[PDB]
This record gives structure tokens, C-alpha cells and sequence, in this order.
């Protein structure tokens, strides 16, 4: 069992490099529009308290340099949508895929194509943490890298990298410029909230372990929602809702283990520990596999 | 903090994946130029798997017995030849999406990206390392035979692995692109035993060197040790022995930092005997042995 990432072929052809003055980052080229973080128009001095309205009116069309590999794209207009910058180009992208803009909720997974100066370098799978941050590997020049999901022929763009929080986590927006979490695109002291474990993803991972034949942690006890939740709050586990039970229903029928039945197994794992054992070869309980991910992997 | 396992972009490989069907058997193929590469056991039924006579099976096949599909477009096989455990199908059409490619054979401990595909359609990509017992860790359900492993350098793609079989312990075995098997395995449905899997010691040391550069230093001690002394202790933890070759490879890492390689070995010895005590190294609660010294040096 491994954390698989979606193939990145349809996204690699949409990545471009956007230069404005002395700042260069990554841009998403779809149809005849290039999307990039709005702070590309800011100098280092302006990052303290920028007024993006006054800086954008001063800027003109020839202040933006957009490059798609070896060719040069001509900007014929600029527009601002929340925290994202929309640049109109003269030539439409012939590699534009079937795509849609969507906003996801914390706990959902997606793949990230990390690009440096318009050149893709790596891809990995991650989940939106409950504090609206992502644990990724973005060095300098990776701003504007996009997160995505693939549904057959349709690519769903759901994230764009904006900032780099000092704790190591990163913060971003959706493709419509709406930020994930209480952050602003300013160079100030910002702190991500307390990170917590996604309980529903752990249960889906535990169900995948039973599918793989590993069922030593199963016991004869079953708990209820309120009793398990009080235990969950103690060790910083996200509260379990009724909607989580129905979402995990298909995994319950296949393995034959009820959601509340498996909940008592997770409760014992948090209380008495692992007892020097392993689950799928891991000494820790993974929480970056959504229930939909588990079904896709095997069933 | 944060040193994530990143995989290479798979775009240049996705256009090379095709579907090969012979009789009732179907797996994945690699379409480079005007040649299609696929495992040779595609000419086998479930009954022939116990004791396959590949020379006898292949002599009875004609060109029209192989069906090759690239998307909705079907390719015409005009010839075929066997090279070790791989089948080379010549086709009338050269692949227009062929990138700059090479064939390289890899050693244990090195890393590559795997593109998992089912019936010629890519499904997911992940990063892995070649274990010292010549197996790989992953999730390849049936129909994924023929998936390739690769590294990308600049614009050149280096193919190094082709998935062939599924060992009964959960690990997977395969060959290089010339059809030569990795490790002591054959394309037979018989009792094949993989050796004990050991931690890649040189990869852990390079990972720990990257930890020192990023500011993590809680595991350092003032002690030093010799190569033979560290090796004797290392075997007790199922750790791969360290050789004089590994010492010079880590030389640039031990040059940027102030820690000698044998000094770093002493710290690793103390970690094994003690544990992490709830701490983390680069955001990881466990020692990582899937980052090569080359990757650490390049990424600094």
C-alpha cells in the first residue's frame, strides 16, 4: 500500500512562467487566460502593506513577461479575482484539457505538481489538513504551483500555492482566489492553527488494512458516537459525525465490520498504543487516505 | 521542516503506454519508436505458468495473434522477437510521442518513479526504491504487469524497471528493459522466496546529513566509531553493511557539514539503541532510507 499520485500529463502542458519586474513565479495557462498569485506585482518592500488596487492600476500590459517553454506569450489585458491574477494572452493554449474549478474541504486529498520557474519538477499526493494547510516540499520559486484531481477526462483544479508559513506548512487559495483558512497574502507574522488528525481517513485506512488481511487489531467491543468522540478529543482527533458513518458504509459492507465496531478498535489503539506491532507495515496510523481513495486503490 | 517523497512528472511516459492483448491475456506495453516492449509471459495461459516453454510457445504465434492498442487507435504488428524475458513487437507506425530515452540497469538502494497502468491506461505514479533483496514495495493489482519505472534528468528519460511478477509475501519482481531479471527470480508460477529485506544504511546517513543542514541536531553525539565496529552492530538491526565506497560518496555531505562520516555513524548507532523518544527528524517519526545521497546533495 502506497500513497499514489494522479498522473500529471494533462497539467504539465498548462504551466508557464510569469515575470513582473524582479519577481518570477508559476502560472496556469488555460484557454487564453493565465492564472497566478496576485502578489507577483509586488516588490519586497511593498509586501509589508500592499494596496493591490493601486499597484495594479499603475502596472501596464508590457510589465508582465509570460513564457511557455521557448515561446513568448503576449498579454493583452489584466484582471483581478480576489487573490488570483488573470492575464489575457493573445494565443489560446492548444493543450488545454477538460477542466473545472472546484473548492474542496479539509480532509480531502489531491495531487500537487510542484514547478520551479515554469518547469515541472515533481508530483506528490497530499491532503488538506484541518487547519487549512498542506505539508509539502516547495522551495523558492514554486509559488503558483497547482493542486488537482482527475476524474477520467476531467481535471479538477482545487488549489494554488501562495505563501510559505514558517512552521513548514504552506498556504494557498482555490482557482477563484478564495483563500483556504485565515491567511492574507501579506509578508507578516502568520500562524497556522493546531493540526489535528483526520479520524475518518484513519478509519478508511484501517478498513484497507482488513482488506489486505491484517486484522489483529479487531476486537469484540463496539462503542457509540458520543463515547468515542470524548476519547477522540483527548488525543486531538477530529470529531466523528453521522455523515462519516454513511460515507464509510460501503467499506463496512465489504469487510463486514461496522463503523462503530471498528471505532472501538481505533479507541484501543490510541489508549494502549500499538503494543509493538504494525499495521500495513507502519508504526503510525495514516490519515491521508480518504475513503474514496481506498475504494479506488483496490475495489 | 518537511522532506516529502516526490515523484517525477509522468507526462513524457504517459504517451508511451499501450495495451497488448494475446489470446485472453492482456497487460501493459511500452511504445518507443516503432517497437513495443512487454513481458514475455503475455503468450502464456494460466496453465502454462507452472513450466512455460517460451521457445515452444512463441514459435506457434503469428503476427496477427498480437493486438496492440494506443487509445482507440490499433497498431499493426509486423514482427516479433524475444530478448531474455521481454518481448519486442515491431509495429508499422513509429510513436510520434517518443521522448529522449535511455535504458539503464540499476543497483539496490537507488530510487525511481513508477507509473502504474491498467490495460494501457495510466492510473497513478509513486516514488520508490530498489530494495537490497531486489524487490519493490507498492500496490500493483492484476493487469498492471508491464508498468515501467523511470527517472527523468533534464529532458532525458531513463527506463530502468518493468513489472513482471507478484511474490507471495506482497513484494513485486521485474526485469530491466533488456529483459534481464533483477535478483534471483524467474517468470514462473513456482515457490519463489525473497531474501530478508534490510535497511539501506547509506540512504539513512545521507538523510541524516540533510537533517543537520536544516537545523535538526538533537541526535548528534560526541562519539566516533570505526567501520568494522559500526558494521558489527549494524547487522543486529538488519541494516545493510557500510563499505569504503559509501564513505566517499557521503564525502561532499560530510564536507559541507562539520561531521565526519564515521562520526555520523556513531550517532546512528545511538539512535538504533535508544529510539526517537517521540521526537521527529525532518518531520518524520521514523528513519527514512529511500532518499539517495545523489538526491540529498542535489537538493542540498
Amino acid at each position: 500500500f502506497r500513497k499514489m499520485a494522479f498522473p500529471s500529463g494533462k497539467v504539465e502542458g498548462c504551466m508557464v512562467q510569469v515575470t513582473c519586474g524582479t519577481t518570477t513565479l508559476n502560472g496556469l495557462w488555460l484557454d487564453d487566460v493565465v492564472y497566478c498569485p496576485r502578489h507577483v506585482i509586488c516588490t519586497s518592500e511593498d509586501m509589508l502593506n500592499p494596496n493591490y488596487e493601486d499597484l495594479l492600476i499603475r502596472k501596464s500590459n508590457h510589465n508582465f513577461l509570460v513564457q511557455a517553454g521557448n515561446v513568448q506569450l503576449r498579454v493583452i489585458g489584466h484582471s483581478m479575482q480576489n487573490c488570483v491574477l488573470k492575464l489575457k494572452v493573445d494565443t489560446a493554449n492548444p493543450k488545454t484539457p477538460k477542466y473545472k474549478f472546484v473548492r474542496i474541504q479539509p480532509g480531502q486529498t489531491f495531487s500537487v505538481l510542484a514547478c520551479y520557474n515554469g518547469s515541472p519538477s515533481g508530483v506528490y499526493q497530499c491532503a488538506m489538513r484541518p487547519n487549512f494547510t498542506i505539508k509539502g516540499s516547495f522551495l523558492n520559486g514554486s509559488c503558483g504551483s497547482v493542486g488537482f484531481n482527475i476524474d477520467y477526462d476531467c481535471v479538477s483544479f482545487c488549489y494554488m500555492h501562495h505563501m510559505e508559513l514558517p512552521t513548514g506548512v504552506h498556504a494557498g487559495t482555490d482557482l477563484e482566489g478564495n483563500f483556504y483558512g485565515p491567511f492574507v497574502d501579506r509578508q507578516t507574522a502568520q500562524a497556522a492553527g493546531t493540526d489535528t488528525t483526520i479520524t475518518v481517513n484513519v478509519l478508511a485506512w484501517l478498513y484497507a488494512a482488513v482488506i489486505n488481511g491484517d486484522r489483529w487489531f479487531l476486537n469484540r467491543f463496539t462503542t457509540t458516537l458520543n463515547d468515542f468522540n470524548l476519547v477522540a478529543m483527548k488525543y486531538n482527533y477530529e470529531p466523528l459525525t453521522q455523515d462519516h458513518v454513511d460515507i464509510l458504509g460501503p467499506l463496512s459492507a465489504q469487510t463486514g465490520i461496522a463503523v462503530l465496531d471498528m471505532c472501538a478498535s481505533l479507541k484501543e489503539l490510541l489508549q494502549n498504543g500499538m503494543n509493538g506491532r504494525t499495521i500495513l507495515g507502519s508504526a503510525l496510523l495514516e490519515d491521508e487516505f480518504t475513503p474514496f481513495d481506498v475504494v479506488r486503490q483496490c475495489s
